[PDB]
């Protein structure tokens, strides 16, 4: 199943929910990870060039797709397939971001 | 500040996630509501056609924008500026539905 991340839009994007699928594929519970940036995810051998452009295209409310190695709770890395999408109200404004890691089986 | 309510995609469009700023415009506290279908929020001077639409929408997970009267946990009627947009994963699949309330003033 597709892992399922939602954050604040503002500050430094704390995560607000997590789906079940996030919990399968990361070995983290909810408890764990609301309140925090998703960076957490990221470790020794995730590509520096591709956090950049995540960085800017949040910055800018731009949706973006990456392939990034992201790292369990247990330390065991996995390719995270990610799309991340501004959600807005009708006059524009972003209520939220929303990253889905793509279950690519 | 806008409403944003995060359904389950399948089923009945179960809520797993509702913002702080939902509460403060309905009334009603996340417990209250987590696993229900928005519906509830409907009332006796709800648009039938309007809600025809949604339905349809969401069957199909087409986007919509509808100005639908909805009711506070109180019982007062409300206007809700609402959006409903499905999250898709990159093969297409829908993981979810959002819905904002967009605060208008
Ligand atoms: C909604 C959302 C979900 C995200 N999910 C992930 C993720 O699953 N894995 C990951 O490595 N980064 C994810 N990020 C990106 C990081 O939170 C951060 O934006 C990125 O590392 C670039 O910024 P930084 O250079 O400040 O860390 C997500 C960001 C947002 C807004
Ligand atoms: C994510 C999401 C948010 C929704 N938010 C609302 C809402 O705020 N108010 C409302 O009246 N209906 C809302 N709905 C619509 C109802 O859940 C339902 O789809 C609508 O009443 C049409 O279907 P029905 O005829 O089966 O009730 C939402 C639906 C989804 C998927």
């Amino acid at each position: 199943a597709s892992g399922m991340i939602v954050t604040d839009a503002g500050a430094d994007q704390p995560i607000v929910f997590v789906n079940r699928a996030f919990s399968t594929i990361t070995g983290y519970a909810p408890n764990e990870v609301l309140g925090r940036n998703a960076r957490f995810l990221q470790g020794p051998q995730t590509d520096a060039a591709t956090v950049a452009r995540l960085r800017e295209a949040i910055a800018a409310a731009r949706p973006i797709q990456e392939r990034i190695l992201n790292y369990r709770k247990d330390g065991q890395p996995f390719w995270n397939q990610l799309s991340i999408s501004p959600v807005r109200d009708e006059t524009g404004n972003v209520v939220a971001f929303v990253g889905v890691k793509t279950d690519v089986t």
